[PDB]
């Protein structure tokens, strides 16, 4: 059998999921993110304001607590936490083990994300060499320890309203997927990114980096690229903010297509759409970001998660692909 901890939606932008620290179990909500390699979660010894609303971790408290102390900033594209290296009892849904993490004392640099936001921490779903502090990555840890049958995760995200989700440790579960699930091969050694075709209408942009990310709550695409997309397309971008309003309805709004030799994956605007009603009546906000990486590259985040289950195999170094299951 297989560890099956439950994704709650927030707003139908991002989820969360709950795990503990401690051998008192002191539970704590995370985003989970494939794109990180640590664990942190606020310290009962933090000074700042963003950890006032937050659920705290006292090391005092937990028997299983091993002192580190080892200063560490984790650096973020949205932001630093700062605090210590601590070390204690993991526990992720049924499942325990031994882990270093990080105590955060300083959440100033993450701000205004994390007091707006009800996470407390970030635990990180991504490869050893991207972790500060060389710490095995959780799933590889408990594939090692023979608590799980494989060293992948999977994750079924939860639609608003329609159904919770499901980050699922150490196998498929067929119950998540309809049609073929469909593997591609990792492209970089330590991100789990992939080389698609990416087309939208007639721009094209030929073996593009693609990563698959948990974290990040848009499409991100290159800025040239997202330029030739918007010409024409009547869409307005909001002042000051890297995001763009449309009419919900505008005709012109393409379609993403991923393509590989393997499968193709598509991505319609009812996926990336966000209705905001409140702002205007029938205006929606693209879920899309302009960004350049020194290679081009789009960020699959949740807006692609959400229609498609996604498998995270550290043995076979590959994302896997299926549609996702309108419901449970
Ligand atoms: C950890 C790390 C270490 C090293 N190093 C140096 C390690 C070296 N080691 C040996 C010490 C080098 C690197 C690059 C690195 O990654 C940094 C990092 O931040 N990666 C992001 C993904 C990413 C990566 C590149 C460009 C954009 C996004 C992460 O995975 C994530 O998803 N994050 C941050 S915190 C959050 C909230 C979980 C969410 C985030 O910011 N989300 C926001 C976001 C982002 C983009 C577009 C829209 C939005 C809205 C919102 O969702
Ligand atoms: C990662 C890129 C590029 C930054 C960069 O060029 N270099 C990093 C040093 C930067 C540029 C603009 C940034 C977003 C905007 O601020 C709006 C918004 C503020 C909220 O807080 C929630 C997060 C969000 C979506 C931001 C996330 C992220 O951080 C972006 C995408």
């Amino acid at each position: 059998s297989n560890d099956n901890i439950e994704l709650v939606d927030f707003q139908n932008i991002m989820f969360y999921g709950d795990a503990e620290v401690g051998d008192n179990q002191q539970p704590f909500t995370f985003i989970l993110d494939t794109g990180s390699a640590n664990l942190w979660v606020p310290s009962v010894k933090c000074t700042t304001a963003g950890c006032l609303t937050k659920h705290l971790y006292d090391s005092s408290k937990s028997r299983t607590y091993e002192k580190d102390g080892t200063k560490v900033e984790m650096n973020y594209v949205s932001g630093t936490v700062s605090g210590f290296f601590s070390k204690d009892l993991v526990t992720v849904g049924n499942l325990s083990l031994p882990y270093k993490f990080i105590e955060v004392i300083d959440t100033n640099g993450f701000e205004p994300t994390y007091t707006a936001s009800t996470f407390d921490g970030i635990l990180g779903l991504g490869w050893k060499d991207l972790s500060i502090g060389s710490v095995d990555p959780i799933v590889v840890e408990l594939k090692n320890q023979n608590k799980i049958e494989n060293a992948l995760f999977t994750f079924y995200l939860p639609v608003h309203d329609k159904h919770t989700g499901f980050l699922t440790i150490g196998g498929i579960e067929e119950r998540f997927y309809e049609g073929p699930l469909t593997y591609e091969k990792l492209n970089h050694d330590l991100y789990w990114q992939i080389t698609l075709d990416a087309h939208v209408g007639n721009i094209m942009l030929e073996k593009a980096n693609c990563i698959v990310d948990s974290g990040t709550s848009a499409i991100t695409v290159p800025t040239d690229f997202l330029n030739k997309m918007l010409q024409n397309l009547d869409v307005i971008k909001v002042p000051f903010l890297p995001f763009y309003v449309t009419l919900c309805n505008n005709s012109k709004l393409p379609t993403f297509e991923f393509t590989s030799e393997n499968g193709k994956y598509t991505l319609e605007p009812e996926y990336y759409l966000q209705h905001i009603e409140d702002v205007g009546p029938g205006l929606c906000m693209l879920n899309i970001i302009g960004l350049d990486f020194p290679v081009p590259t789009f960020i699959l985040g949740d807006p692609f998660m959400r229609k498609y289950f996604t498998v995270f195999d550290y043995d076979n170094q590959s994302v896997g692909i299926a549609l996702a299951k309108k419901n449970l």
